């Protein structure tokens, strides 16, 4: 079923809450035993959001290999993503270790450091060129190189140095700064513009490690970004683009990380972004 017809039918019937609960009911349930070990309690932002054991990213250290991050491998689309929580004061060094070890080119951040008057993640990158950050626990240095501030997003170039070997890499930080404190954006136009800026950078391409994507918990906004990207890629690739089923792509993604897409509005909005994306590409 052409998803815009499916969309109009769910909208006119006001059944978004019913479709969303059906997804919640069919979603995979896998063990998360490492996440729940007592030694890991201060590495988790939220008690009810944990990576599955089978898909968790392992840090390359014998001490404690745990970070709250998941590899989402989309086989038919040929895209991988790492979805993670916003870093905590005591996990900023682990975050940048993971970026280094997984060979990522890009970091995609979909939240503000403060929202609704509370801290949603640590200030994990330098705000001035001349004040670099040193992470003594993982032996890394991070420097701001340049900053490009636009109306809906900011792009930063960062230099990450492994102080152990003195190798350096350029990381691109893509920061979506305008997602509202409550609900979802009214139009998907600025979110699609942002997605195409990430794609244009090389950050999502197979010559690099997987892109790192986060919001506060790493499931809601983060889930929207990777679901919209994967659905548009499948429409480009397949002979029958009308066969792309957004609900089936979401269930496949939920085999790798729990709770992706947190509300019926986020589902409805994910449908909105994919529909608007399919016509910009038909070049109406
Ligand atoms: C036949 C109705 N459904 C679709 C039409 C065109 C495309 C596309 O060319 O991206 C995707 C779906």
């Amino acid at each position: 079923m052409e998803m815009e017809k499916e969309f109009e039918q769910i909208d006119k019937s006001g059944s978004w809450a019913a479709i969303y609960q059906d997804i919640r009911h069919e979603a995979s349930d896998f063990p998360s035993r490492v996440a729940k070990l007592p030694k890991n309690k201060n590495r988790n932002r939220y008690r009810d959001v944990s990576p599955f054991d089978h898909s968790r990213i392992k840090l390359h250290q014998e001490d404690n290999d745990y970070i709250n991050a998941s590899l989402i491998k989309m086989e038919e689309a040929q895209r991988s993503y790492i979805l993670t929580q916003g870093p905590l004061p005591n996990t900023v060094g682990h975050f940048w270790e993971m970026v280094w070890e997984q060979k990522s080119r890009g970091v995609v951040m979909l939240n503000r450091v403060m929202e609704k008057g509370s801290l949603k993640c640590a200030q994990y990158w330098p705000q001035k060129e001349e004040k670099e950050m040193i992470f003594e626990d993982t032996n890394l240095k991070l420097t701001l190189i340049s900053e490009d501030i636009k109306s809906y997003y900011t792009v930063r170039q960062l230099e990450l140095e492994n102080l152990t070997t003195q190798e350096t890499r350029e990381i691109l930080h893509f920061h979506y700064t305008t997602w509202p404190d409550f609900g979802v954006p009214e139009s998907p136009a600025s979110f699609l513009n942002f997605l195409f800026k990430v794609r244009e950078s090389g950050s999502l391409s197979p010559e690099h490690g997987p892109v790192v994507v986060h919001c506060s918990a790493g499931i809601g906004r983060s889930g929207t970004f990777c679901l919209a990207d994967t659905c548009l890629l499948l429409m480009d690739k397949r002979k029958d683009p009308s066969s792309v089923d957004i609900k089936k792509v979401l269930l496949e993604m939920r085999k790798f990380r729990m709770g992706l897409i947190q509300t019926a509005d986020q589902l409805r909005f994910s449908y909105l972004a994919v529909i608007e994306g399919a016509k910009f590409i038909m070049g109406d």
